[PDB]
């Protein structure tokens, strides 16, 4: 493939308008008070929609280059909500605001190096001065709190998130399934998670969540890496005929067996899906027999002899529920005796005296955790099943903040945070005045979010934020009723975590292309 | 097919400006300072790096001729780090540098036969120097140093490798392979390895790597050159319900069963890889053996009216892993029994006895090696998986550098040594007054490196460079820390070897274009 | 001293002079920054190092200066290398008088192509 | 009128296609095998001569930097007219020779002015050397 390539300008400006495109067109669904994109549809009616995430999705250039810019960014933008939940739209709208101006410099004369330091600092300033301002969120008052308001005021919801993690605990692992009736349940089961993600997104069922829901499948626990097919054949049409889905773990899955299975689903008889087994070597020894132990399934070692086409569904284990990721597992109510279970405990436990190592008394115990810890689970109830499945939508929303919440703490939300952090270090300075103008540009691109808001609002920016910049600590406008008061006590703010993710991974990319001189890519 | 041919400039014109894009796209990753490049991915979201190999790797152009001229680099840039375990990038620097000067030069007026000669007497003089500068590289001292500092100061890992040198010797055999736990792990087992590749890209299974390792498979032994496929199927079968991969070794393999299993493999049931044997005519006869010996695998003879067909599994080899390269296979941990495996160093050992003549002796002498040699492996130990592999390979590297470091010695390396070494031999004249300009040429082009990083850093080529001729010996300039001093006090420095190698290596493509008078190639 | 060696010896001389406000001190620095433009051209139309020579000369102190024709520093009046005070002066003046307007354009007019 | 400007070895290459073409239109008619050359003339019918200065007058290129270049050697041709009525050809036979080797040593990346002085110099001395082998006629 013959490629074609640019260098400095030629090559930036590319990228520039490539990423403008993106921001201008997701950047305006921003406020409460966002305008909507309308997205064409192949077969029948448009759609129309104030979500940047959808918006962000179905962008894609013809321009290469041009669009390299924009992927690049959505491809981090992305990453950002991965890692916190939210932020997606702002972290893109950041993004643009650095770029723009740095961009500039760059193509005026200044030194990119310096900029990209310049602009670093400032981030990296900014995010402890979020530290400062974030309003912590411990008790299971302020989870409720954070919950409720995140739910949308419903304080039913904000509730029993609370509730939740005053079971399992604040790291406990909470789920949602559609309520069977009009009340709310939650419910503890055994269950476990861990982080592994899909082997095939072909395998989602559930688009809008991009996830994969599977009901009371059986459970393989291999030992090895299956690449062919084969050794299935016996176990794979046992399910067949048993009318039940299955899941799968061990080392890995070769195309040879992968490629099939996500084809033999994707609009075929049997439909499956399989993740990596949790943690390497050693390790994943005993992990995989903590879940076996839980799901009532048979470990298959080849270091035993047993293969594959030698088992049947009396070696595979069972759980009423199980839920997949783009990267992380998590199993619901698995058929494993008490007895089984609780005694596997026990060994664990016993094992935890060697104490010969506090990375090794921390690992078992971690086992400990996640297998003797168990998973709770929430009904979302309902009158209708249009409010049914959308309530439950709100909820799984919520819970993201609040864990969020948690962990970090939560901050004014808009995009309030940033207009304070940017006003309070206003002196800052750098070496090279090429780092100075760096600084500026990242902080005036704070600016960004609240000015965009304002904007869709139909409202003045520049009065605005400047009113915004006068107060102090979480004093702020709320665009949604046009009064500026405590926009946490007004009920508008944002998870510590997501803010910093967004504004980091924005400065990530920013800097990234401030210091690209070379593009490559096919011909037209 | 009609060709479409060039001569003169019109040819050298295009070699240049194809070779041009290569470097100019490639050199600015080069500081450790570098700045990044995107390379454009056909799914998904771009690829942002800094990596020149990379880089370099998506290089095609589209105007042939100018495509050729960056071909041309490309493969000798290769050879380069083929030879020396890295330089690619610099090569191709300085590669540009003499190209684009001496290039001017023919086009000018002056003599291109004489360019060359006296450019080749600049390199020629200027290998020598480095030899001077170079400083040795022996002592288990020196060794994990150098290590740990390619390690990028990781101490543990300069050591474990010392530690392993310290084992089976400078010239020993070291692989890698993941750890099991977070512990490290260096452990000596019955192997072997020998230079001969893979007949097949379409083998790889470790892309980033270019080459293939595979999981304890079958390993056979054949005896004569194979074309059709008939005699595997009833081994091939037998290995194919075995459920392991599988390994060949015989005089060779013809497209007819060759380019089946390539298919067979590339999204194939059972997926294997073979290579030629080693050694030629009588001396593979033993060599094979030998093999055979250490896998505990029978070697099918036709002269012993043995055939393929006629062979089962009771007749092929194993080992617990092995990984083949571009041109290199190497095993790890062979079954044949202790027994056996010692038996036959009698055997041989003895029959050097006849010591009939030094080469014989010698060969006879590097057999035993192998064999009873041994092949040393690490498992790089690590918390997580991530850190895990990458750790895993940081640790290839500086083992690169290190039997690099060892062969020759180490130098300045923040291309230092050149600068040295051109400021040095900076009278040096030639005959005709067109060998002057080919070694000025040569040597303004060694100051290239150094120059190409400061830029890249942002600093003052001009400058630094100037202050760096001043001093002497290894002093330079830390681009990484702006600071000057003993670069290699200062854990700055490149293997003797690599420096030489990617400096040859471009004059010698260079020569090879200013002496090109005619292109060849297809129509558009 | 010439070599433009004048200047940039005045423009150490000014190394503290500021005004009014930031903006005005860049637009200084600006300017003195400049006037090293004379001397590195002329290194530059040696072939040589324009920075490094500079940095050098700018490392001595009165008319210690580059002679680009030995290509070999000294005392530049001592070589005879001597620019009348009134040009060398002119030369700033008449060059920042339009340059000065010319950085603050913000629109420009003229006919169609 | 709008400018073009060019500098460097571009400029150069230019100029001296435009020497050459003026140079080889001359060169033709050197010596007793010399051969002649024709200039067009809507005037009245076409002329044919030998003599070097003739031909140089009549060279005007298309290309307006070669053409630069062959307006300037053209002088010498010309001078050495003035001067002494004949040599005309043979002069810009050394123009065209001294310019190409010049350029060369341009392009070799030695300062010009340096070398016109070498050139200048070690012509003072050539004219000596002649005026001393001049033998009275
Ligand atoms: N028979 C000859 N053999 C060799 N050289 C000759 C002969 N006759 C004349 N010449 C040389 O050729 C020169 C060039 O003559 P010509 O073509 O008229 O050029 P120009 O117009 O410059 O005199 C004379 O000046 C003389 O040196
Ligand atoms: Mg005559």
């Amino acid at each position: 493939a013959a490629k074609d390539v640019k260098f400095g300008n030629d090559a930036r400006v590319k990228m520039l308008r490539g990423v403008n495109v993106l921001a201008d067109a997701v950047k305006v669904t921003l406020g409460p008070k966002g305008r909507n994109v309308v997205l064409d549809k192949s077969f029948g009616a448009p759609t129309i929609t104030k979500d940047g995430v959808s918006v962000a999705r179905e962008i894609e250039l013809e321009d290469k280059f041009e669009n390299m810019g924009a992927q690049m960014v959505k491809e981090v933008a992305s990453k950002a909500n991965d890692a916190a939940g939210d932020g997606t739209t702002t972290a893109t709208v950041l993004a643009q605001a650095i770029i723009t101006e740095g961009l500039k410099a760059v193509a005026a004369g200044m030194n990119p190096m310096d900029l990209k330091r310049g602009i670093d600092k400032a981030v990296t300033a900014a995010v402890e001065e979020l530290k400062a301002l974030s309003v912590p969120c411990s008790d299971s008052k302020a989870i409720a709190q954070v919950g409720t308001i995140s739910a949308n005021s419903d304080e039913t919801v904000g509730k029993l998130i609370a509730e939740a993690m005053d079971k399992v605990g604040k790291e406990g692992v909470i789920t949602v399934e559609d309520g069977t009736g009009l009340q709310d349940e939650l419910d503890v089961v055994e269950g476990m998670q861990f982080d592994r993600g899909y082997l095939s997104p072909y395998f989602i069922n559930k688009p809008e969540t991009g996830a994969v829901e599977l009901e009371s499948p059986f459970i393989l626990l291999a030992d090895k890496k299956i690449s062919n097919i084969r050794e299935m054949l016996p176990v794979l049409e046992a399910v067949a005929k048993a009318g039940k889905p299955l899941l799968i773990i061990a080392e890995d899955v070769e195309g040879e067996a992968l490629a099939t299975l996500v084809v033999n689903t994707m609009r075929g008889i049997v439909k499956v899906a399989a993740v990596k087994a949790p943690g390497f070597g050693d390790r994943r020894k005993a992990m995989l027999q903590d879940i076996a132990t839980l799901t009532g399934g048979t470990v298959i070692s080849e270091e035993i002899g047993m293969e594959l086409e030698k088992a049947t569904l009396e070696d595979l284990g069972q759980a009423k529920r199980v839920v997949i990721n783009k990267d992380t597992t998590t199993i619901i109510d698995g058929v494993g005796e008490e007895a089984a279970i609780q005694g596997r405990v026990a060994q664990i436990r016993q094992q935890i005296e060697e104490a010969t190592s506090d990375y090794d008394r921390e690992k078992l115990q971690e086992r400990v955790a996640k297998l003797a810890g168990g998973v709770a689970v929430i009904k979302v109830g309902a009158a209708t099943e249009v409010e049914m499945k959308e309530k439950k939508a709100r909820v799984e929303d919520a819970l993201h903040a609040t864990r969020a919440a948690v962990e970090e703490g939560v901050v004014a939300g808009g995009g309030v945070a940033l207009i304070r952090v940017a006003s309070k270090l206003a002196d800052l300075r750098g070496q090279n005045e090429d780092q100075n103008v760096g600084i500026k540009v990242a902080l005036r691109a704070m600016e960004a979010p609240l000015r965009q808001i304002v904007l869709n609002c139909g409202e003045e920016p520049s009065v605005v934020a400047n009113t915004v910049k006068g107060g102090d600590g979480n004093y702020g406008y709320n665009a949604a009723t046009e009064e500026y008061g405590n926009m946490i006590d007004m009920g508008i703010l944002d998870p510590t975590k997501v803010t910093r993710s967004a504004l980091q991974y924005a400065a990530s990319v920013a800097g990234l292309m401030i210091t690209t001189e070379c593009m490559v890519t096919d011909l037209p």
